[PDB]
């Protein structure tokens, strides 16, 4: 990654074996669960496009998802080239060439060029731009591999309300619905999909009840 | 986190894989036991709002609690906006804009802005302010998930007084009662809920006896 | 902890996940064995009062001992206030306020104030003062939880003298007797509690024999 | 490796025990799977030719592949000598001698000479040149040890399309075919080798369908 | 330990949790085998007397040996006081007081005083002096706990000569005999204690044969 | 080891617990396999003679080999003294005394003297000179403990050619034959010791075939 050393200058460091192993293990253990994406974003803190390609390519298996990830990366790279056409001309002695879509993806750019963009003033954060493309493609993989729909998450007649809400927002997180549909899930599906005994209690609670108040009422 | 390097300047460092893994493991092993909160506060030492959101979002499962945590965060963010209304106007070339409630929660603020507030002179510690909101919501989760009331912790007729006091303050810690009710628990419930043999000995001890004196007397 | 960086200035560092995990594990594995106290003192090297409270509060269970530890801390804090009454008045622009007993315990003082005392010239080592209070309370827990008295440690008729001396000083260490009673344990109880065959040999050795000479004679 | 320290100067560091152990373990666990090559490239970040020879020589077993790796290294070293014949003459007091093919492979060059080339201005990156030779030979080992041909990867009549695509691109990755043959694998073999039910659905999808659209259609 | 930082000045660092755990584990696993002593010397590199007492006191059990270690430390401390009687008088503003025997053992000296002696110019290496006393006492424990004498290590009639020499020098190492008795062990006891078949071959080899030549001859 | 810090000056660092443990473990797991020697050379990067003696002495067991290692060290030390007789005379205030053979082995030299030679200008690399002696003795141990001769490595009638070549160069590596005998092993013994079916195919391949071509032909 490109990290600021203990002197105030942005320099390159090699990706650590701890970072490499941590990313491989979480994919082996959790696959494409929703919480893997924030783990990927944190383990790739300050990562160059080369570091991002390293983390992706060190993953063995799940190649169906890894190839869906490449298509999303190519789609975003093509959109970047449509919005940022590179202007031909010799690069000034102290400047950097404009990055193409494949340059941000680390496939047509060298590490020195990636360091040059990320450490420029003002900097071109090709690592963070590439990471946005990767996380976008990873989120589509999480939704595709989500097995259960939120409509099928219903509380059992003897299931504790706490365990049911655990399954509810676990499923809703993988579905990655819109903000409007997710915010009202507390007042709509969570009450509708509860068992008759708890739904009766939640009805007498009235609208605008917090999740803490709803879980307390059905305990 | 924002850490002072070995030169006296506050700079940003990426959250370490050791920190990321340590927080995920303690939640997998201890869930929301009371001692998880001081572990979260220590692992998030100097953490930015982005680091705090990272630690929370890397947690898979327990989504009922994680969503109760979001509501507490939104409640505190709304209270911050009520007490600190942002004043409109162009930001001076060397100053920072006033953070909104969602800016402290890391949802509407960039890392550069969070670094700008935390490294300002005087600094706006949005990371520590956000951590106060998170710990507040985490403490409410510990109380809700506390299974046993302190009134039901009674010493068995053959249970050693040491094991009974272990269960007593373990339950009392999760209940997180007031300081007045918790301080007098030594002289009130701890003696009342003891078995007849030890309660007789603790009665002859008289008021004002230390826990060391009470445990010694019933050994 | 407050550590001297690689430039000669005392600055604050966050407590490491390795330090946090090491202290939690040794309590889970060894509880309050005598050797846990030097491990606590080493793991808390240069620790601030906040770091000390962190290590104590991350311990789940053993709450009977942890509450006995709080009473010892409060007793020492009250003794500190009796010997150091804070003088009222505005603090000079470059000075620090006098710490109260609860300030050294980290309950009424901020981290910045603890850094201010520990890095002062001359420094007020509130971390080492607090650690003395904690170790004092921890030593009382080791004695209370010591199951066997030194008077009951006797060598078996067929027990090797080496194993008996292992049990002897293991028990004596947890008892934490006075220096006078512990120094003469070599010449008094260790010989008296040996089996008849080894006691006969140790009698012919004469007074002033080293433990190496006594163990060799009964081999 | 040759790493830039926290002062802006390229200096040598010893290869860490974490790096040494991580490379030995991944070979013990994954042998010559395709994802081992990006792991080798990352673990050898900034590595000198001596570090590269160290990582290769610490591998016990797989000596058939390790000897095939030596022949590829010798072939590339001979090609380097054909394109870069060293010019005889005394080296200037501040310059470096031209590296031979065996000098880049670390067999006829000292560490000081490798540091001299890598830290030169302009630098001769003998470590990255050697790594290109090693990765080239490692890729030939991956293809040779690939057990299954892509033509034999066909979807079962009841096999889910997701698992079939997992096996498809896993096999195709080890085959390491040309870019033209690999890019069209989505529109050609992946549909041809699917079961009759999914092939019918993929036919009605039409050409130019993304892998995300194809996997969704056969779910 | 007192380590030279990355600026050329000798400063104090806290003993690491890795060092603390490594010393406790090797004692739990190997007890007082001969190879534990060089491990103790390496783990205590640059250690202060406080660090040395920390490592010794973190050891639970083996208290018979740990108390024999204290007597050896007191014997050496008394010998130091006999050779270095402290001269009374006020210490100059830039000097250090002469260390007593108990000051080197870390029992009557503070860490600041130990840092003052070790970082003095010229330095008083109280840590290395104390370590010599500890290693001296540890070596006496290794000899006492050595179960087998070198005279009883004889090669079996069917035992391979390699395994017999393994047992020979393993026993001889724990005995820690004199240099004269240990150097000639190759030409004396190693041949005398071999089986009749190998002793016949070693006799025809003649004097002055290396261990490599002796092991080859009896293979 | 003597490592260049982050300021361009060669200073001493204590050998890390990770380095100490890594060397002990690889000897416990792999003994004296050929790949242990490059692991020893890497773990001892920049090691002083004291660090080298530390790594050797921390090895418990295998004392037959460890004593054969001492004789090789003494042989090389005697050869060093024969080629470098120390010249008597007082050492200049800024110079270092000439190292004897036992000084390079770390037995008659202090750490300060070893630092003085290694950090001299020009430096006397006593650590690398000692390491050459150790690796020389370690290689003789690998050959002695090699159980199988290369002449006895023959391909089974149903053994895959890949597994046979694995056993071939594994045995040849431990034998550590000459370069001339090892280079022609591809064209001589590897074909001669193959089964009749593969030997027939390798005969029709003709001379000068690469190992990749030979393994492909017998697959
Ligand atoms: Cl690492
Ligand atoms: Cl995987
Ligand atoms: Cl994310
Ligand atoms: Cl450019
Ligand atoms: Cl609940
Ligand atoms: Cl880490
Ligand atoms: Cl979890
Ligand atoms: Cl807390
Ligand atoms: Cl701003
Ligand atoms: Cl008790
Ligand atoms: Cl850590
Ligand atoms: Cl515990
Ligand atoms: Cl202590
Ligand atoms: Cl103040
Ligand atoms: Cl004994
Ligand atoms: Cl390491
Ligand atoms: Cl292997
Ligand atoms: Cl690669
Ligand atoms: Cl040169
Ligand atoms: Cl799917
Ligand atoms: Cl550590
Ligand atoms: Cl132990
Ligand atoms: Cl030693
Ligand atoms: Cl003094
Ligand atoms: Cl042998
Ligand atoms: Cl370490
Ligand atoms: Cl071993
Ligand atoms: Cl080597
Ligand atoms: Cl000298
Ligand atoms: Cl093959």
């Amino acid at each position: 990654p490109i990290v600021q050393n203990l002197q105030g200058q942005m320099v390159h460091q090699c990706i650590s074996p701890r970072t490499l192993n941590a990313w491989v293990k979480v994919v082996e253990e959790k696959a494409f669960s929703p919480e893997v994406i924030p783990m990927f974003s944190a383990l790739s803190c300050g990562a160059t496009p080369q570091d991002l390609n390293t983390m992706l390519n060190t993953v063995g298996g799940h190649q169906a998802a890894m190839h869906m990830l490449k298509e999303t990366i190519d789609e975003e790279a093509a959109e970047w080239d449509r919005l940022h056409p590179v202007h031909a001309g010799p690069i000034a002695p102290g400047q950097m060439r404009e990055p193409r879509g494949s340059d941000i993806a680390g496939t047509t750019s060298t590490l020195q060029e990636q360091i040059g963009w990320m450490t420029h003033n003002p900097p071109i954060p090709v690592g963070e731009i590439y990471k946005r493309w990767i996380i976008l493609g990873l989120n589509k993989i999480v939704r595709m591999y989500s097995p259960t729909s939120i409509l099928d998450i219903r509380q059992g007649p003897k299931e504790p309300f706490r365990d049911y809400v655990d399954r509810f927002y676990k499923t809703l997180r993988a579905e990655q619905a819109s903000q409007e549909v997710k915010n009202a899930a507390t007042e709509t599906l969570l009450v509708q999909n509860a068992n008759p005994d708890c739904k009766t209690i939640l009805k007498a609670l009235g609208p605008g009840a917090t999740l803490e108040e709803m879980m307390t009422a059905c305990q």
